[PDB]
């Protein structure tokens, strides 16, 4: 079997949210930037990596995915972007919940992100929690 | 209009002035470090529809795609934590530019030169650059 349950892996093509425009707000995103994010479809994958003990989660848009491959459960990975500023992921699961907790080196501990996905109904949730707001986004499964 | 010899794989083989180019960005000096210890592959190729191009940047465990993008052609990108990401691709004079815009402007000039991929950034005062060798195999 797997840690994580059958049922979290799939497809999932983002079906709507609740206080994501206030969960943006909070964050200083300008009325024009929150008209075009609320608009953007994505589509999120969960999938066990080839090798056993290991899992991919993939972030799907018109024009730029992201893949996160080979990570492990409590394990602390790095990773690089263009201009060289590293991030440090960890992935968790208990009690059906499957958190991602990203933190940028360079940025002040203010860039902790952490992100909550569980099975709700056969749907992927993903709850996101920033500056004191709450806020909810509904995937449903392809 | 994207040269046939800008196509391929390629794997990060050597950089200049990529310390002072962090440390001018507030880089700690731990963090540089690591930073510099980092493998990192580019690849460069025609979308299946011609006329666009993709662009993937791959790390050991996080791999970007920007795909079916057009040279001229704004396009906005949008992350999981929500920072629009305004990136365009330009080409000309044996240059291909990459502009990224969060809605922090940052310019990526990439050149084939000696038949490797070459990444110049300018920021902060510091010109950098770093040279990646096409892949083997």
């Amino acid at each position: 079997a797997s840690e994580i349950p059958e049922k979290f892996f799939g497809k999932y093509d983002l079906d709507r949210s609740e206080n994501f425009d206030e969960f943006l707000a909070a964050k200083g995103v300008s009325w024009f930037v929150r008209q075009m994010i609320k608009l953007a479809k994505v589509s999120k994958v969960l999938a066990k990596n080839e090798t056993p003990g290991k899992y991919n989660m993939e972030n799907l848009t018109s024009k730029k995915n992201t893949l996160y491959h080979g990570w492990e459960l409590g394990k602390t990975f790095e990773a690089e972007g263009l201009d060289g500023v590293a991030h440090k992921i960890t992935f968790s699961f208990k009690d059906g919940v499957l958190s991602e907790h990203h933190i940028r080196l360079n940025d002040p501990e203010h860039s902790a992100e952490t992100y909550y996905y569980t099975i709700e109904n056969d749907q992927l949730v993903m709850k996101m929690v920033n500056n004191g707001i709450t806020c909810r986004r509904w995937f449903k499964r392809s």
